[PDB]
């Protein structure tokens, strides 16, 4: 009765790098709206349950509301723009990533 | 009765760069409406029920509402642009990425 | 009775760059709507009912709304533009993926 | 030698009732010129001359000189009228002109 | 040698409702010129000249001069009316205009 | 030798009511002239010249200059007009108008 075992996961949620590296960027000239909807959601549900039992799972969701009514630009909407995201984004390394994951079993 | 297992991975959720690396840009000139809708979303849903269960499950979704009524623009929408995004993504490196996995059994 | 087992996955949702090295870019001269819809959903819904069991399972989706009532550009609408994105993207390294995966078996 | 003479005019201009009784109206809804030019000119011009008499009789005329150059009406012109000159010229007497001119010559 | 005379004008001008009862009205809404130009001129010119005689005779005429550069009207020119000039003009006398002229000459 | 003359007028300029009775009104909304140009000239030139004479009769006319350059109106003009002018010119005389002239000549 020799039992040995190794295991990495058996219930796992993993999530890396989950609405990352972001970049929103808005100019304008007139009368804009600008709208980002990042939910990262997450759920494990464990349900038991019976017996006229009245299970009411309700997460309410997000909600955006825009309403605008009265908008007049009579005159001059102008927008002169030379230079926007100068962006040097230099990984100069030469890197080294060594990674051992080593299986020694000797029965 | 010699028991020997090496398993990585039974029960997994696992979710890499999920909305990652992400540019978004606006450059109005007049009466704009930018939307970006990036749910990531993630359910283990394990439910044992029954004999009159009423089991109700509602998440509610997000919403979005845009309600524009009044909007004059009488005269002038200019826009005069010389440079967006001068990007040097540099990656220059002469990276090692060493990745040993290794499976050694002497039975 | 030698069992020995080695197995990677049993089980498992994996999901890598969804989503992933996106550039959303809106230059309206008038009266522009822009709309990006990346949901990345992921599920495991295990489900044991019965005997009158009710199960009303109803993710709410999004939902997106746009109402647009007056919208008057009485004279002038003009986009003069010299250069979106000067993107030098430039990879140069002579990278090495070293990716070992031995599998010794000695019965 | 018995001389008489009634003589009424020899050398004589009458004008009467010379641009009269005049009703200029103008309701404009958007954009409108106008314009009356009435000249009562009246001229008894005796000349004697010569040698090498230089004559310059010269009565400027009126000038009427009218430039618009920029004029828009980007949206509305509404006239709603109702009444103009709700006029009752009522002579009402049963006039007496009585107009004598007797000529009584006993030679 | 009996000389008798009787005589009214010799060298005359007469001018009698000259531009009279005169009614000028102007509803302008918007961007109107109303011009009205009545020279009642009246001259007796009477030269004698000559030998090198240089007459310059010159009555500079009127000038109207109108110049509109920059006129706009964004939105909106209404013009509700109910009644102009409710006149009554009203000559209810039973007049008697008696004109004796009368010419008697015993000779 | 019995010289008798009756004589009225030898040498007369007569005016009478010139320019006369007169209603000028202007209700503008928005951007209105208005010109009213009534010159009432009366000139008995009697002249007598020569040698060399050098005559320079010049009677400067009357100018009238309008120069607009930046006119808006950007959003209303609004004119709501009940009752112009309500005149009840009533001459309600039974007026006599007795005129003798009368010529009597006994030789």
């Amino acid at each position: 009765k020799v039992q040995i075992i190794n295991k990495k996961l058996d219930l796992s949620n993993v999530q890396s790098k989950c609405g990352s590296k972001d970049n929103i960027k808005h100019v304008p000239g007139g009368g804009s709206v600008q709208i980002v909807y990042k939910p990262v959601d997450l759920s494990k549900v464990t349900s038991k349950c019976g017996s006229l039992g009245n299970i009411h799972h309700k997460p309410g969701g997000g909600q955006v509301e825009v309403k605008s009514e009265k908008l007049d630009f009579k005159d001059r909407v102008q927008s002169k723009i030379g230079s926007l995201d100068n962006i040097t984004h230099v990984p100069g390394g030469g890197n080294k990533k060594i990674e051992t994951h080593k299986l020694t079993f000797r029965e």
